[PDB]
């Protein structure tokens, strides 16, 4: 979602 953060 954010970058690799939260998934993508």
């Amino acid at each position: 979602l954010v970058x690799l953060l939260i998934x993508l």
